[PDB]
């Protein structure tokens, strides 16, 4: 009946833009899958997109997933502005194409695949899995290997 897992999620950048990374993991059922990679330069907002994309895209199957990110940012996009943009053609109030649409159309189709469970949760604190993201993001930050291809300027 569909497994269930949990992914955390984590993106941090050095500057804006800057050096960043994205850090994640996939637990089922006791075990975890870790997810890292840096960039020479790119923003958190768009990291912590890259987190959730990634750790989506790895599962093979439907699955029921409670997603955690302390992302203001994706908050935002998930919960008001996501359902518009697709009615919409992905542009704004006075049609204009919208910020990161390269990341939120690839998260949006990673997200169809899957029964989500959101969890907006304050920042690392007391979340052990998020704390580790966090240390994978800045990790990958302090050693970036690829470009952030889909950014260019407009910020
Ligand atoms: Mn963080």
């Amino acid at each position: 009946m569909l497994k269930q897992v949990e992914i955390f999620t984590d993106g941090s950048c050095l500057g804006n833009p800057g050096p960043g990374g994205y850090g994640a993991i996939l637990r089922y059922r006791g075990r975890e899958k870790t997810f890292s990679a840096g960039y020479t330069r790119t923003t958190n907002n768009r990291m912590a997109l890259m987190a959730a994309i990634v750790a989506l895209e790895a599962l093979k199957e439907h699955c029921e997933v409670i997603l955690s990110t302390d992302s203001q940012y994706v908050r935002q996009g998930i919960t008001q502005w996501i359902h518009n943009w697709k009615a919409r053609g992905w542009k704004t109030a006075d049609k204009k194409p919208v910020k990161n649409v390269d990341l939120w159309q690839r998260l949006d189709a990673a997200l169809g695949q899957h029964q989500i469970k959101w969890e907006w949760v304050k920042g690392h604190a007391g979340h052990p899995e998020n704390e580790r993201c966090n240390e994978l993001a800045r990790a990958a930050a302090m050693n970036p290997t690829l470009e952030d291809t889909g950014y260019q300027v407009e910020v």
